[PDB]
């Protein structure tokens, strides 16, 4: 991948190392819109994410078309945006059906991560960016109000942690984007965890989806279920709710 390939059209916010553009990329002459990430141990780390995320190829996680070894990163682009605005812009026509299925699509991201004990830490509507209406894939690596209990206090981040955030992103996603704990401030967060508190059932969410989703809030993460019995029980929660529909 060559600079000369790539032209920058417009900023597209600010990322954790630099600036992020959105441009376009042209060797068969076919323009792809993409997103240009920048780099201002860090330099060395922003490496090591793109690396990674180049050798990902899954369908639900973003995909990197290359690298420019001003070190850029050049990521397919999704222009419909993160899913956290999408499910707020789409909140009156968007049907129960496809908040399973946009779960579904993460859970399954997530097994995949979980089969090389890759831990994640941004399981977040505002870090899923929309593919296409049927099709949302999960962002770059990494909250109080997303993080488990013994990441709270102890900074410890492990499969089983990536397993309650992904519940707390089910919950946003089944809330139409709605920031976890939004009563609560930081401060007294774990205060509620620690007292068995959790968060209360949207409203569209299915009971059989919450109590999912209880489990893998549980406070003890040997608990938890894995990504891999997830992937089941929601492809399960998902078909049942097409036939209904
Ligand atoms: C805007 N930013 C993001 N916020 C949340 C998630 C992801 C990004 C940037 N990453 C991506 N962003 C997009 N598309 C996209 C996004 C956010 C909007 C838009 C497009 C239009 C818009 O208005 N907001 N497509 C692919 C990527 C990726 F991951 F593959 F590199 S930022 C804070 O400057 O980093």
């Amino acid at each position: 991948i060559a600079r000369e390939d790539v032209v920058l059209n417009r900023i597209l916010g600010e990322g954790f190392f630099g600036e992020v553009y959105e441009g376009v990329y042209t060797h068969k002459g076919e323009k792809i819109n993409v997103a240009v990430k920048t780099c201002k141990d860090n330099k060395e780390k922003f490496m090591s994410e793109a690396v990674i995320m180049k050798n990902l190829d899954h369908p639900h996680i973003v995909k990197l078309i290359g690298i420019i070894e001003p070190t850029w990163i050049i990521m397919e682009l999704y222009p419909y945006g993160e899913l956290g605005h999408y499910l707020e812009r789409n909140k009156n026509s968007l049907k129960v059906l496809t908040l399973v299925l946009y779960s579904l699509q993460i859970c399954k991201a997530m097994a995949y991560l979980e089969s090389i004990n890759c831990v994640h830490r941004d399981i977040a509507v505002r870090n899923i960016l929309v593919a296409s209406p049927e099709c949302v894939k999960l962002g770059d690596f990494g909250p109080i109000k997303w993080m488990s209990p013994e990441s709270i206090n102890f900074r410890r981040f492990t499969t089983a942690s990536d397993v309650w955030m992904f519940a707390v992103c089910m919950w946003e996603i089944l809330s139409f984007g709605k920031q976890p704990f939004f009563w609560l401030e930081n401060k007294d967060v774990i205060g509620v965890l620690e007292k068995g508190d959790r968060l209360p059932k949207p409203d569209l969410c299915p009971p059989v989806l919450y109590t999912l989703m209880t489990r893998c809030w549980d406070y003890d993460p040997s608990d938890r279920p894995r990504f891999t019995e997830l992937v089941c029980s929601l492809s399960d929660v998902y078909q049942m709710e097409k036939d209904i529909a």
